[PDB]
RNA sequence: UACCUGGUUGAUCCUGCCAGUAGCAUAUGCUUGUCUCAAAGAUUAAGCCAUGCAUGUCUAAGUACGCACGGCCGGUACAGUGAAACUGCGAAUGGCUCAUUAAAUCAGUUAUGGUUCCUUUGGUCGCUCGUACUUGGAUAACUGUGGUAAUUCU
RNA sequence: ACGGGGAAUCAGGGUUCGAUUCCGGAGAGGGAGCCUGAGAAACGGCUACCACAUCCAAGGAAGGCAGCAGGCGCGCAAAUU
RNA sequence: CUUUAAAUCCUUUAACGAGGAUCCAUUGGAGGGCAAGUCUGGUGCCAGCAGCCGCGGUAAUUCCAGCUCCAAUAGCGUAUAUUAAAGUUGCUGCAGUUAAAAAGCUCGUAGUUGGAUCU
RNA sequence: GCGCAAGACGGACCAGAGCGAAAGCAUUUGCCAAGAAUGUUUUCAUUAAUCAAGAACGAAAGUCGGAGGUUCGAAGACGAU
RNA sequence: UCGCUACUACCGAUUGGAUGGUUUAGUGAGGCCCUCGGAUCGGCCCCGCCGGGCCUGGCGGAGCGCUGAGAAGACGGUCGAACUUGACUAUCUAGAGGAAGUAAAAGUCGUAACAAGGUUUCCGUAGGUGAACCUGCGGAAGGAUCAUUA
C-alpha cells in the first residue's frame, strides 16, 4: 500500500514541511512532524502510522525522501534522525 | 581486652541517628636500605585474537631387501645400529574458565538382589567324539609418472 | 548465584564472604548431529547451520588461546613471545 | 667457593667499603573528638580548610608558609565493599501511654501453646 | 387567649452511676429472644489460651433508590466589620 | 500560593535509534537409521590356446550363467541446527506534552500556627475559596475546667 500510503503520507507531510507552523526549512526530527498531524487547531485527519508504508525503520524513509530533491538527512550524535528540508 | 567518645538546648535528662574508632580485602597517592616467603586479566567482555610452542610412542620379544649407515665372511633364509611406513596403544587424563544451573549441582548417607567396566591381579584356556613340519588375497613405506594459485590435498 | 572443604571477623550468640591451587560439577564463539573407541555426544576429531574472521590467480581453500607466553579491546583493576 | 639441568639468590669467604646537608626517613597531623603550639610572618566571610561540631568579615592556638613537637615507622595516607563497635535487627537481648509505634471491635481454620495425677 | 396540624426531640431527675464486642444506649406499657455477675455437695471430663486465610458488627459525613420535610443548616445570596 | 536561577527524578502522544528474549503456521543444512540402489571390483565354473607331473601356472574371449564384496544416488522415518511468517514481551535511549517536589534568594501578597495567637486547638468526612485557609455534621483533650454546692 505503499502507493496510497506515501501518496497521503507525503502529501500532507510535506505539505506539513513546507509552510508555517509546517517549519519551512529547518534541521528537525521527523517523528515530531509526523506526530504533528494539527493544522489551524483541528487535526488533518490523516492519521498514519510509518509502519503503515513500505520502510520497516525511518532511516529508509529518509534515504528515499531524501533521494527526490525534497529533504537533506543527518543524525544527531544522540541518536535522532534529523531532517533539513529542501525549500524547491 | 566482654571498651566507647563528639554532634540537637540558655542549661538538663532522654529517644535517636550522623560522625569518630579497630580490622579485613580491591584500587590508589606519596615513600622505599637489607633478607625469607608469596597472590597476581576473577569482577567489565564465556569479547576478539597475528606469531611460536602445549601428545606422542620400540624392546631382545609384532612387521627391515631404504646401503641410510656401517658391517664381517661373503651361495650362510635372516649377522648388526636403523630413518620411514604398516600394526599395537595413548591422545576421554592433565591444564583453563565460572557463562549456564535453585532439591538441579553439591555434602553427609546409603543402596545396585537393577546395570557397564580398557587395564592390573588371580583364575580358567587338549571338559566339544567331528596344506597342518604352515594356508589366502591385498596394501604402505620404496620405485617411479602426475595434477592444482593454494593445505599435514592427493 | 557453580556447590562444598573453607576465609575474614569474633566474649557467649552471630554477620558477611567463598571466581581462586583440594573434591565434585559444568563449557570450549553460539546451538544441534555424529564417527572412533573399554571409555566421548570430545572440540589442540569430524559434519553442518548462525555469528565472526584468514588466503585466493575469483575456480576454491583453511578457521576456534575459558592451554603457556604475547597483542587488541574494555576498563579503577592484573607479570616474560 | 658453594648452589643448580645450566645459572641466579641466600649462606660461606678474600680485597676495598662510615664523621657530617654522609651510606641524611616519610607519611600524615598539632581547636574538640584525638596525642601534640594562647609561637613567628602572609591572607582579611576571599583564597581556602574541615568525615562531624565547626574555622575564615585586620591581634586566625583551624587557611598559606617558616620554626617547634607527635603518631606509626620501611612504611603511611586517600576512595570503596564488609566485620566488630550495634543491646541501632535484639535466639541469647531491644522496643510499641506521651519520643518511631497496639489492628475500630469480636468471631474464627491452620500455626504456636496447654492443669493435676500411674514406684 | 382559644383551639388545630406537622415533624423533630425526650429537658430537670443524670452521677467520675449502670448496660454492651465496640460503635453506642435514657417517656409509658406489652410482646420477642438474648447476657454478665451471683447461688449451687447439679452435669460433661480437658472440651482450653492467642490467632495468618476467612467471616460478623462498625459514629459522623458521604452515595444510590424510595417516603418526609419542623428545627438547624455546608453551597449560594445579601447586610455589616 | 504565586513570580525570577538552577536541580533532579517522574509520568507522557509518538516515531526514531538500538536491541534482547520468546511463540503460531510454512518450511527444513546435515547426520543417524529403513527399505531400496547397484558404478565398478573379486572368486566359481563355461571353453580355446599353450606348458608341467585329473591336478596345476598363464593368456584370451565370452555364458547378463552363479556367487562374494560394494561407491554414488533415491523413498520413508527420526534427531533437529537455522531460516521465512505473524503474534508477543522486557530494557535502554531520545522523548514533542506536562507534572510535582526540592534548593536557594530579606520580590510580592497576606497572617494560618505557637499566649485564650487574638474566633480554643486538633481528628474523620463533605463543600468552598488568590493564598494560607473558611464553613457544616460527629468526635476528642494533646484545653483555657481534675471542683461549684438545696
Amino acid at each position: 500500500l505503499q502507493e496510497q500510503m506515501d501518496e497521503l503520507l507525503q502529501q500532507c507531510f510535506l505539505h506539513a514541511l513546507k509552510c508555517r507552523v509546517k517549519k519551512a526549512d529547518l534541521p528537525l526530527l521527523t517523528s515530531t512532524f509526523l506526530g504533528s498531524h494539527m493544522f489551524s487547531c483541528c487535526p488533518e485527519g490523516r492519521q498514519l502510522d510509518i509502519k503503515k508504508s513500505s520502510y520497516k525503520k525511518l532511516s529508509k524513509f529518509l534515504q528515499q525522501m531524501q533521494q527526490e530533491q525534497i529533504i537533506q538527512v543527518k543524525e544527531l550524535s544522540k541518536g535522532v534522525e534529523s531532517i533539513v528540508a529542501v525549500d524547491w
